[PDB]
């Protein structure tokens, strides 16, 4: 009521909002959205989101605001899960940038050619560079881990919410996180959250 939400709960972009919505206690509406079928290339889809794209978060007045990323911002502003001091709410975007740029593209699109095509072999070597690059990512984030315990600091925020999405399913496109002990210890950590919700039900 309060809040809509257009999307996926198999989206890794959506369950970053369907995990913010149930952290923080707030009502909602989902309204499933299906991609392949076409829901996205509406002119009633795109009136919400001219990009194209689930998620789509719209208020009570129809505004509608869209990229997971900002909508997570709006939901967690005032919260615990994003600071207020500069230093570090610039970290926790640090974070969901270098998530939109450098981890998303390789574990979300691994996730798809796996998972959802059953990788062709038109797509291996495709999905043979994802693995490259989408490790990297995981390097990156093995190293912070192994010194705190939430990407900033000791304060669970939205930048873990956006990692964690696709993160935690990153073997359905093959990852194999038992080489990243200190990320498999940050999974176990969100999810111990008392309000932790699964991607899928
Ligand atoms: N940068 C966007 C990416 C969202 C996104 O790629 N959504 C996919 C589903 S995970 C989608 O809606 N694809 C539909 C299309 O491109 O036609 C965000 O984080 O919200
Ligand atoms: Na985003």
């Amino acid at each position: 009521s309060l809040y809509k939400v257009y999307g996926d709960y198999r989206s890794g972009n959506c369950y970053k909002i369907k995990l913010m919505l149930n952290l923080l206690g707030l009502p909602y509406e989902w309204q499933a959205v299906d991609i392949l079928g076409g829901d996205t290339q509406t002119e009633a889809f795109l009136a919400k989101n001219p990009n194209g794209k689930i998620p789509v978060l719209e208020l009570e007045d129809g505004t509608c605001l869209w990229e997971s990323n900002a909508i997570l911002n709006f939901l967690a502003d005032g919260s615990q899960f994003l600071p207020s001091e500069p230093r570090l709410r610039t970290q926790v975007l640090q974070w969901q940038f270098f998530e939109q740029y450098s981890h998303e593209p390789y574990i979300a699109v691994a996730r798809f050619i796996q998972l959802y095509e059953g990788l062709p072999e038109e797509r291996r070597e495709e999905y043979l560079k994802l693995h490259k690059r989408g490790y990297k990512a995981l390097d990156v984030m093995e190293k912070q881990l192994s010194r705190t315990p939430y990407l900033v600091g000791e304060h669970y925020s939205i930048a873990d919410i956006a990692l964690y999405a696709y993160t935690h399913v990153a073997d359905e496109g093959g990852f194999d996180l038992s080489r990243y002990p200190g990320i498999q210890a940050w999974m176990q950590r969100v999810q111990s959250h008392p309000r932790h919700v699964p991607m899928l039900d």
